[PDB]
């Protein structure tokens, strides 16, 4: 059946690595080295608070830092405390599980706590409620620290958010470690898949990651151990029918191993994300038969991105301090590579400007996809009417203060044809004050789309974009790209009865026993499709794709060539109207 | 009198196979095949959320899922935990209620736990209220799982929405199961109560079902065995009369055994649907006499609604897997079937425009009801405006994404000519964004009604649906299809006395004594009816159809024919003012 694990080595939330060594100067050097806070008489504290994605190393940096401690060095006690656990109407009852809790945390000497769900342990402390809300969040401050020398015991805090609380929680020079987690996306994303299937005595093919790494996007260790799980069974199933209706119990050999790809590519049409339960997010990489059509332009937007902003990312101080430089005494020096990379840059935005049904709102949720790490959100006025308790320009005012809170950022808007017809002024004014707000000198990216071309257009824009290379207009696609985009298809018309399905046999399978336990058209067809389609719009090509599939569905049994041109040339010839 | 059954064959809540084979999959093997957790070291969670409309296999899958597991295997345990029973003010008392009960699940091995009312259990988790809020939600998760490694016990839950709660109560990776219940429409519905009716020692006739079958629509297990008890004592009533007024108390016969389809008739003249408690839906079929009248186009409707979208729904895995297919490496050959029936298609929509009075808003549901199991739901402007808590259009981003959250689904608008008047540019525009916020490659109707003709229209429209065929126009029937309409009465006419019941006699039941226990002018007439209605509306014909049923109700009794012709005859002549 199940069980639990109580040893980790970081192989189901593994790749953080800068947080290890930031936790590890925390929680080793105050017992490693009992010298050197004397020679300096130093504090440091100790305390860290989770915040991002929950399972993403929620219970996973969990078990990871009760497991890396309990690796490190013996002996060490582990404390877990989940919310409120210990807790009553009373104020002095409550309480006193909780420093009953306190005491008996000091009595072993090597001890860390796990808190969790902070939210729930000491909310925000207000006087308009009954006041065990005051009185148990003024007891866990003095209980923690302020008159309480905690000595040699470790608090461990973790949330969804950063700040759902009051942040006299986090009084600084107590709690001074906050971690979040960033959802790793594509290679460490491939090394904890990597580092799942490795606990199989067939070893996983590696064509497949970071195949199916880059595929599973929004899960955490638990997930990723589900599709695990989901795949494997899937190969049970795939391996053995009779699993079904059993009184008389049965018994199996155990060379029952045998794992496919079919049964992974199953799995993602039979899974769910975790991010997308309830979110609605434009992670959608652009249509491979699609690349003909917008790869010509996709290069310039992923080439003039990487020019008008580079994406230069934080290399680690510990390989960075593992080179050395000779001369550290000088701040201009210092201020020399502070002016690196940080002062090359002006104001990040972008447009796009083309016409309707050309390869719109698809190539967003592309160039969305094809770099990541950076954090980003957009501008949904979805999103932004998704609340009325508060005014859309206090929650314009919000959410440009979290943007402000974070990493250099991305910032989209989608539909701005539509978009400055759905809001008033005063929202209007708001997001035109909320641009000048910040500097030049950070690195926030501004992507905008219309479905509308360009020269047309009101001039709100125009004076916020004056910038001959801040905007790309966008053209009809050659005819070589056209018939790139229609030659696989034509030659799915050659292909029809044994490469295709439309005349393959699909035969049964028997029941294991498992014993008892008690041509020359195709050319005028060829001036049909082309130049007599004078470069129309993708869309009506998605029509006439759509409309060819069905044909081909139909026509999906035949032999004898040239014999099915009459009905897609008639499906064309009713097209043109 | 009365009684409880323990035992269940799924025999009230049958038709859901694809989900007792995927709660076998996960309830059944873990003691089952209790090697291959090792030979895989496989986790795989247990944990069911139900949804969907409640009674309809809410309680009666609770007794399929004890009665399921009973019936499995011996012994085995089962537990019924029906929202707050166990709760108090205190937090420390209503939980020590909550885990004295998870040690004694935990203490008996073979044990399962039903779940219903969540929201009662456990609601959304907010400080703005008590903190028992956040407390017994923060130890429920505790104390089912993350610090819990439960072991062998299951936990099954139930609502009637999926989302009544935040997403913290489903932690991916423990409750990976959700069961929706689709209210099973013509053939499980047919086996749902052909499984009921075979409960009697008179089996009932099989031309009743599916006839009642699809009579009956939006129904649980529990009121269709109501509508066999109420067509059940319409029989003993009907019997006997003898069921009154007894102080000296009687004594039966026991060959009391008649059955009637005027009982079940009666039944449905006495009815009341459960779905049809509190909504309006139109599941209206189209009228049997206007068969004549509308059954022309309507196959030019269900069969272009069959081309412009198959209908087409996903097979049994069981009997999928059942066939076998040699090749199994080939993602390509999977991306081949995953691009068959899935790209053939581009937005589904489609218009009726024609004139007022001529077979209007009945044709809609009528092609509601000519094809189900679809999930639908319409954007009527009643059911927009039903609430003012919100916003209209955050009720429209809210059922946009829950049309969003579902299968391939259909949306339709009655009524566009008065609509587009309703609601101003704020709603309007914003549903024209949320047209294009979705892809074409999702399979998404758009049914569109209007009481105006054609070529004359706002072209609102017709940016929309530029498409030749997005739309049809109508037109007036034809005279043989109008002959074909007044045929019935134009031979009622000739059969009053005995055919109908006007000079039929209704004569008098005796007490039983249950002993005592201590012509030539209907062609003028025809000219009359024809030639001189120039092919009218179709709501005049019914104005004309009720006042000749007026006309034949007064004249209803009468022999030694061709006499009553003159007062239909000068009702037409009122009629043509």
């Amino acid at each position: 059946p199940l069980g639990v694990d109580s040893s980790l080595s970081f192989e189901s939330v593994g790749g953080l690595d800068n947080y290890i060594n930031q936790l590890k100067e925390m929680v080793m050097l105050p017992l490693l080295y009992p010298e050197i806070f004397q020679r300096f008489n130093m504090q440091p504290p100790r305390g860290v608070l989770f915040h991002g994605p929950p399972g993403t190393g929620k219970t996973l940096m969990a078990r990871a830092l009760a497991a890396a401690c309990s690796s490190e060095n013996k002996k060490v006690s582990f404390y877990m405390r989940k919310g409120a656990d210990c807790l009553s109407k009373w104020v002095g009852e409550a309480e006193r599980q909780l420093r009953l809790l306190f005491e008996e945390a000091k009595s072993t000497q090597p001890s860390i706590i796990f808190f969790d769900e902070i939210d729930g342990l000491a909310p925000v402390r207000s006087s308009k409620q009954e006041q065990i809300h005051a009185s148990i969040v003024s007891t866990l401050l003095a209980l923690m620290d302020g008159m309480e020398s905690r000595g040699q015991v470790i608090i461990i805090g973790a949330t969804n958010r950063p700040d759902a609380v009051d942040p006299a929680l986090r009084r600084p020079g107590r709690f001074d470690r906050e971690f979040y987690f960033p959802l790793p996306d594509r290679d460490a994303r491939k090394k904890i898949i990597e580092i799942h299937t490795r606990n199989w005595d067939p070893p996983v093919p590696e064509w497949l990651c970071s195949m199916l790494a880059e595929k599973s996007k929004g899960y955490g260790g638990a997930d990723l151990r589900a599709l695990c799980t989901e795949a494997a069974l899937n190969s049970i199933k795939r391996t053995y029918p009779q699993l079904y209706r059993s009184t008389k119990r049965l018994q199996i050999d155990p060379k029952t191993i045998k794992v496919k790809v079919k049964d992974f590519v199953m799995s993602m049409k039979r899974m769910i994300p975790s991010s997308e339960r309830s979110s609605i997010s434009p992670s959608k990489p652009l249509s491979p038969e699609l690349k003909p059509l917008l790869n010509e332009a996709f290069q310039d937007i992923e080439k003039t991105l990487q020019k008008l902003m580079p994406v230069a990312s934080k290399l680690n101080p510990l390989e960075e301090v593992m080179y050395d430089d000779p001369k550290e005494n000088d701040f201009e020096y210092q201020q020399r590579l502070e002016t690196f990379e940080t002062l090359r840059i002006y104001k990040p935005r972008f447009l796009i400007c083309g016409r309707k049904g050309l390869g719109q709102t698809a190539l967003g949720p592309a160039i969305l996809q094809q770099y990541e790490g950076v954090h980003v959100q957009s501008f949904d006025m979805s999103t932004l009417l998704q609340d009325s308790t508060q005014s859309i320009e206090t929650s314009i005012i919000h959410l440009f203060l979290e943007v402000r809170r974070h990493t250099p950022s991305i910032i989209y808007i989608p539909d701005i044809d539509n978009w400055l017809n759905v809001l008033p002024l005063t929202a209007i004014t708001t997001f035109s004050s909320m641009l000048e707000r910040l500097d030049f000198s950070d690195q926030i990216l501004f992507l905008a789309l219309s479905s509308s071309p360009l020269s047309e257009l009101h001039p709100q824009l125009r004076e916020w974009f004056s910038s001959k290379q801040s905007v790309y207009s966008l053209q009809y696609p050659t005819r070589d790209s056209i018939i790139a985009f229609f030659q696989p298809i034509l030659e799915l018309i050659k292909a029809s009865p044994t490469e295709l399905p439309g005349g393959i046999p699909r035969k049964r399978r028997v029941l294991p026993e498992l014993p008892l336990a008690p041509e020359d058209r195709l050319t005028p067809l060829k001036q049909l499709l082309i130049d007599s389609t004078t470069g129309f719009t993708v869309d009506q090509l998605l029509h006439l794709h759509s409309f060819l599939y069905q044909i081909i569905w139909n026509t999906k049994s035949e032999w004898n060539r040239n014999s099915v041109v009459d009905e897609c040339e008639r499906a064309v010839k009713e097209f043109m109207i």
